[PDB]
């Protein structure tokens, strides 16, 4: 059958021509969903590789209309899960956000649907990453060009040490290796957030390896967890682990007592404004201080 034929012969190596022929497949017949569904999947993958995310989004909306009746729920959810899993490794924050929101809207009332919950969790974590990124941006600064920290070490983003070598080229090489392109010492906000998320995952693992921090960290909500991560960024794991009384009160959710006790530390006396914001976060469990 020629819908079959169009789809199959279409897969080729002039992506613009291949994509236009896929458009041909939706145009040619389309309505029976299986072949139009596969064509749209292909086009979404091809635009994701071609880095044209607007077109990818528009063709993803097309695909969703197929799942209500044109394609079996098992198969459609398989396809959407695949799309999720090969876009989970993208620095593209806004694309991920829009994708997640559209998926959530589309699957809201889908009978016996299990993907809405996975995407909703992913969007929650995305919002959380955005908030922690902004928090640390406010407390430590964001810099999109390579610079020297107070030790003279090449750094970028939010305190992301690139190297202790005095060679600027060595720093650029480490940066290119970590970002995956010839950046010439300059990066986007999104690339800065990728490095920062890596640094966050690191700090989280460290917190979990610390026998004094793991209890309090587990006990806390996501926002207060960010406050604790903030302290770890500022002082390191064992430095934070010295707040024995405050850590215990925190683990007990004695928010006001914990805040009062944290305000009497040397940390507060030394960096009052940052400590003030962090303690507000510990107390209220909100981002209001940021
Ligand atoms: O099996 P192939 O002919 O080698 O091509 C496959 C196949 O697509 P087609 O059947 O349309 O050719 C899969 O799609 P389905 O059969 O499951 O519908 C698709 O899997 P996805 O569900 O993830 O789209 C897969 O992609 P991948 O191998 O990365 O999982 C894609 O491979 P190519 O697009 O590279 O040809």
């Amino acid at each position: 059958e020629n819908q079959y034929y169009n789809s199959k012969a279409l897969k080729e190596d002039d992506p613009k021509a291949a994509l236009s022929s896929f458009q041909k497949v939706l145009e040619l017949e389309g309505e029976k969903g299986e072949w139009g569904f596969k064509a749209l999947k292909q086009m979404i993958k091809i635009n994701f590789k071609l880095t044209n995310f607007p077109e990818m989004m528009n063709r993803y909306k097309q695909l969703l209309t197929y799942i209500r009746s044109a394609v079996t729920r098992n198969y459609s959810e398989k396809s959407i899960n695949s799309i999720l899993d090969y876009i989970s490794t993208s620095k593209q924050m806004d694309l991920l956000q829009e994708f997640y929101e559209t998926t959530l809207e589309a699957l809201k009332d889908a009978k016996n649907d299990r993907l809405w919950f996975k995407t909703n969790t992913k969007l929650g974590k995305l919002y959380l990453e955005r908030n922690i990124f902004e928090m640390l941006r406010i407390d430590e600064g964001l810099r999109l060009k390579i610079y020297k920290d107070t030790e003279g070490y090449y750094t970028i983003g939010i305190g992301h040490l690139l190297t202790k070598s005095p060679s600027l080229n060595a720093a650029k090489s480490e940066l290119d290796k970590a970002i995956g392109r010839n950046t010439n010492g300059v990066i986007t906000k999104d690339e800065a957030e990728k490095l920062f998320n890596q640094d966050v995952d690191a700090a989280v693992r460290g917190i979990l390896r610390n026998a004094k921090l793991k209890p309090v960290y587990d006990s806390l909500d996501a926002v207060r967890r960010a406050a604790l991560i903030n302290m770890v960024f500022q002082m390191g794991e064992t430095g934070v682990a010295g707040f024995t009384n405050s850590l215990r009160m925190l683990q007990q959710k004695r928010w006001d007592e914990a805040a009062v006790n944290l305000a009497k530390s040397r940390w507060y006396n030394q960096t009052p404004n940052r400590a003030k914001r962090v303690i507000t976060t510990f107390r209220t469990g909100t981002w209001d201080a940021y």
